[PDB]
Protein backbone atom coordinates (compact mmCIF):
# COMPACT_ATOMS: atom_id res chain seq x y z
CA UNK A 1 0.00 0.00 0.00
CA UNK A 2 3.01 2.30 0.31
CA UNK A 3 3.80 2.62 -3.41
CA UNK A 4 0.07 3.06 -4.13
CA UNK A 5 -0.28 5.91 -1.64
CA UNK A 6 2.39 7.66 -3.70
CA UNK A 7 1.11 6.85 -7.20
CA UNK A 8 -2.65 6.22 -7.12
CA UNK A 9 -5.41 8.88 -7.16
CA UNK A 10 -7.72 9.36 -4.16
CA UNK A 11 -10.39 6.64 -4.27
CA UNK A 12 -13.26 6.79 -1.76
CA UNK A 13 -13.50 2.99 -2.11
CA UNK A 14 -10.41 2.61 0.11
CA UNK A 15 -10.92 2.49 3.89
CA UNK A 16 -10.82 5.94 5.51
CA UNK A 17 -9.40 8.12 6.78
CA UNK A 18 -9.42 8.87 3.05
CA UNK A 19 -6.79 11.61 3.09
CA UNK A 20 -4.78 14.02 5.23
CA UNK A 21 -3.80 17.57 4.41
CA UNK A 22 -0.10 18.18 4.78
CA UNK A 23 -0.14 21.64 6.36
CA UNK A 24 2.61 21.11 8.94
CA UNK A 25 4.54 18.35 7.15
CA UNK A 26 5.55 20.62 4.27
CA UNK A 27 6.63 24.17 5.00
CA UNK A 28 5.77 27.07 2.71
CA UNK A 29 8.66 27.73 0.27
CA UNK A 30 9.83 24.11 0.55
CA UNK A 31 8.93 20.72 -0.89
CA UNK A 32 8.70 17.23 0.60
CA UNK A 33 9.62 14.17 -1.46
CA UNK A 34 8.43 10.81 -0.13
CA UNK A 35 9.75 7.48 -1.47
CA UNK A 36 8.84 3.85 -0.82
CA UNK A 37 8.71 0.46 -2.49
CA UNK A 38 10.00 1.82 -5.81
CA UNK A 39 7.76 4.87 -6.04
CA UNK A 40 8.05 8.52 -5.09
CA UNK A 41 5.90 11.64 -4.92
CA UNK A 42 6.63 15.31 -4.17
CA UNK A 43 4.30 17.39 -1.98
CA UNK A 44 3.86 21.11 -1.43
CA UNK A 45 2.28 22.87 1.52
CA UNK A 46 -1.44 22.05 1.66
CA UNK A 47 -1.33 19.01 -0.61
CA UNK A 48 -3.15 15.87 0.48
CA UNK A 49 -1.55 12.59 1.47
CA UNK A 50 -3.48 9.52 0.23
CA UNK A 51 -3.92 7.83 3.61
CA UNK A 52 -6.74 5.80 2.06
CA UNK A 53 -4.13 3.40 0.66
CA UNK A 54 -2.40 2.89 4.03
CA UNK A 55 -3.21 0.25 6.65
CA UNK A 56 -5.31 1.28 9.64
CA UNK A 57 -3.97 1.18 13.19
CA UNK A 58 -0.29 0.90 12.20
CA UNK A 59 2.61 3.23 11.43
CA UNK A 60 3.39 3.47 7.70
CA UNK A 61 6.97 4.43 6.86
CA UNK A 62 8.41 6.38 3.96
CA UNK A 63 11.84 7.72 3.16
CA UNK A 64 11.72 11.54 3.00
CA UNK A 65 13.81 14.34 1.58
CA UNK A 66 12.96 17.92 2.47
CA UNK A 67 14.01 20.15 -0.41
CA UNK A 68 14.21 23.77 -1.42
CA UNK A 69 14.15 24.99 -5.03
CA UNK A 70 16.60 27.85 -5.53
CA UNK A 71 16.89 29.40 -8.99
CA UNK A 72 15.86 26.21 -10.78
CA UNK A 73 17.81 23.62 -8.77
CA UNK A 74 16.63 21.36 -5.91
CA UNK A 75 18.78 21.35 -2.76
CA UNK A 76 18.34 18.68 -0.05
CA UNK A 77 17.95 20.17 3.46
CA UNK A 78 17.04 17.09 5.49
CA UNK A 79 16.39 13.37 5.05
CA UNK A 80 15.14 10.41 7.08
CA UNK A 81 11.91 8.56 7.81
CA UNK A 82 8.37 9.95 7.53
CA UNK A 83 5.82 8.15 9.71
CA UNK A 84 2.04 8.12 9.30
CA UNK A 85 -0.40 6.59 11.77
CA UNK A 86 -3.86 6.06 10.24
CA UNK A 87 -7.22 5.63 11.97
CA UNK A 88 -10.77 5.84 10.53
CA UNK A 89 -11.55 9.49 11.35
CA UNK A 90 -8.08 10.77 12.19
CA UNK A 91 -4.41 10.52 11.24
CA UNK A 92 -1.09 12.00 12.28
CA UNK A 93 2.44 12.18 10.90
CA UNK A 94 5.92 12.43 12.36
CA UNK A 95 9.54 12.84 11.19
CA UNK A 96 12.58 10.81 12.22
CA UNK A 97 15.53 12.89 11.00
CA UNK A 98 18.67 10.97 9.96
CA UNK A 99 20.58 13.61 7.97
CA UNK A 100 20.68 17.37 7.72
CA UNK A 101 22.42 19.87 5.47
CA UNK A 102 25.93 20.76 6.59
CA UNK A 103 25.92 24.24 8.15
CA UNK A 104 28.82 25.49 5.99
CA UNK A 105 28.69 23.58 2.67
CA UNK A 106 25.22 23.43 1.10
CA UNK A 107 26.06 20.34 -0.96
CA UNK A 108 27.00 18.19 2.02
CA UNK A 109 24.74 16.14 4.29
CA UNK A 110 25.66 15.23 7.87
CA UNK A 111 24.28 12.47 10.12
CA UNK A 112 21.86 13.86 12.71
CA UNK A 113 18.95 12.26 14.54
CA UNK A 114 15.85 13.89 16.00
CA UNK A 115 12.11 13.36 16.09
CA UNK A 116 9.08 15.60 15.78
CA UNK A 117 5.33 15.53 15.17
CA UNK A 118 3.94 16.65 11.84
CA UNK A 119 0.27 16.93 10.93
CA UNK A 120 -2.83 15.98 12.93
CA UNK A 121 -6.12 15.91 11.05
CA UNK A 122 -9.36 14.18 10.18
CA UNK A 123 -13.06 14.55 10.81
CA UNK A 124 -13.04 16.68 13.98
CA UNK A 125 -15.96 16.19 16.38
CA UNK A 126 -17.89 19.42 16.88
CA UNK A 127 -17.82 20.61 20.49
CA UNK A 128 -21.60 21.11 20.46
CA UNK A 129 -22.28 17.66 18.99
CA UNK A 130 -20.52 15.54 21.61
CA UNK A 131 -22.16 12.23 22.64
CA UNK A 132 -23.70 11.63 26.04
CA UNK A 133 -22.11 9.01 28.27
CA UNK A 134 -18.60 7.74 28.83
CA UNK A 135 -16.19 6.23 26.30
CA UNK A 136 -13.03 4.08 26.49
CA UNK A 137 -10.23 4.46 23.92
CA UNK A 138 -7.26 2.18 23.17
CA UNK A 139 -4.44 2.70 20.72
CA UNK A 140 -0.83 3.56 20.14
CA UNK A 141 1.75 5.92 21.50
CA UNK A 142 4.83 6.30 19.26
CA UNK A 143 8.12 8.12 19.70
CA UNK A 144 11.60 8.08 18.19
CA UNK A 145 12.55 4.46 17.34
CA UNK A 146 9.55 3.10 19.28
CA UNK A 147 6.10 2.46 17.87
CA UNK A 148 5.19 -0.07 20.57
CA UNK A 149 3.66 2.28 23.11
CA UNK A 150 0.12 1.51 24.29
CA UNK A 151 -2.36 4.34 24.78
CA UNK A 152 -5.30 4.08 27.15
CA UNK A 153 -7.77 6.99 27.42
CA UNK A 154 -11.21 7.60 28.96
CA UNK A 155 -13.72 10.38 28.37
CA UNK A 156 -16.67 11.28 30.56
CA UNK A 157 -18.80 13.43 28.28
CA UNK A 158 -21.20 14.23 31.09
CA UNK A 159 -18.43 15.83 33.13
CA UNK A 160 -16.60 16.85 29.96
CA UNK A 161 -13.37 15.42 31.36
CA UNK A 162 -10.73 13.04 30.00
CA UNK A 163 -7.77 11.10 31.42
CA UNK A 164 -5.53 8.16 30.52
CA UNK A 165 -2.02 6.73 30.36
CA UNK A 166 0.83 5.60 28.16
CA UNK A 167 2.46 2.22 28.75
CA UNK A 168 5.14 -0.03 27.33
CA UNK A 169 7.42 2.49 25.64
CA UNK A 170 11.02 1.22 25.89
CA UNK A 171 12.15 4.39 27.64
CA UNK A 172 10.34 4.09 31.00
CA UNK A 173 10.18 7.83 31.72
CA UNK A 174 7.87 8.13 28.69
CA UNK A 175 5.21 5.89 30.23
CA UNK A 176 3.38 8.82 31.75
CA UNK A 177 -0.08 9.48 33.11
CA UNK A 178 -2.22 11.75 30.94
CA UNK A 179 -3.82 13.73 33.75
CA UNK A 180 -7.53 14.55 34.04
CA UNK A 181 -8.34 17.49 31.78
CA UNK A 182 -11.35 19.44 30.49
CA UNK A 183 -12.85 19.04 27.03
CA UNK A 184 -13.04 22.51 25.47
CA UNK A 185 -13.95 24.19 22.19
CA UNK A 186 -11.25 25.00 19.63
CA UNK A 187 -11.06 28.19 17.61
CA UNK A 188 -12.65 26.10 14.88
CA UNK A 189 -15.20 25.00 17.53
CA UNK A 190 -13.78 21.45 17.49
CA UNK A 191 -13.63 19.42 20.71
CA UNK A 192 -10.13 19.35 22.15
CA UNK A 193 -8.34 18.40 25.36
CA UNK A 194 -5.17 19.99 26.76
CA UNK A 195 -3.75 18.51 29.94
CA UNK A 196 -0.71 17.82 32.06
CA UNK A 197 1.46 14.77 31.75
CA UNK A 198 2.60 13.14 35.04
CA UNK A 199 5.01 10.50 36.32
CA UNK A 200 4.31 9.46 39.89
CA UNK A 201 3.14 12.52 41.80
CA UNK A 202 5.00 14.97 39.57
CA UNK A 203 4.15 17.00 36.47
CA UNK A 204 6.36 16.15 33.48
CA UNK A 205 4.94 18.06 30.53
CA UNK A 206 1.71 18.30 28.58
CA UNK A 207 -0.54 16.49 26.17
CA UNK A 208 -3.00 17.59 23.53
CA UNK A 209 -5.77 15.52 21.97
CA UNK A 210 -8.45 16.25 19.40
CA UNK A 211 -11.67 14.26 19.38
CA UNK A 212 -12.70 12.80 16.01
CA UNK A 213 -15.70 11.12 14.39
CA UNK A 214 -19.41 11.89 14.51
CA UNK A 215 -19.71 9.90 17.75
CA UNK A 216 -16.29 10.76 19.24
CA UNK A 217 -14.94 7.42 18.06
CA UNK A 218 -11.34 8.55 18.19
CA UNK A 219 -8.76 10.69 19.90
CA UNK A 220 -5.42 11.73 18.41
CA UNK A 221 -2.72 14.27 19.11
CA UNK A 222 0.55 14.21 20.98
CA UNK A 223 2.45 14.59 24.27
CA UNK A 224 5.64 16.40 25.28
CA UNK A 225 7.63 14.84 28.11
CA UNK A 226 10.38 16.82 29.79
CA UNK A 227 13.60 14.84 30.32
CA UNK A 228 17.18 15.69 31.19
CA UNK A 229 17.95 15.19 27.45
CA UNK A 230 15.38 17.22 27.04
CA UNK A 231 11.85 17.31 25.44
CA UNK A 232 10.53 14.04 24.01
CA UNK A 233 7.63 14.06 21.54
CA UNK A 234 5.13 11.20 21.45
CA UNK A 235 2.42 10.72 18.83
CA UNK A 236 -0.95 9.54 20.16
CA UNK A 237 -3.92 7.84 18.51
CA UNK A 238 -6.69 5.70 19.99
CA UNK A 239 -10.19 4.51 19.16
CA UNK A 240 -13.25 2.95 20.75
CA UNK A 241 -13.51 -0.88 20.63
Amino acid sequence: GLADALTAPLDHKDKGLQSLTLDQSVRKNEKLKLAAQGAEKTYGNGDSLNTGKLKNDKVSRFDFIRQIEVDGQLITLESGEFQVYKQSHSALTAFQTEQIQDSEHSGKMVAKRQFRIGDLGGEHTAFNQLPDGKAEYRGTAFGSDDAGGKLTYTIDFTKKQGNGKIEHLKSPELNVELASAEIKADGKSHAVILGDVRYGSEEKGSYSLGIFGGRAQEVAGSAEVKTVNGIRHIGLAAKQL
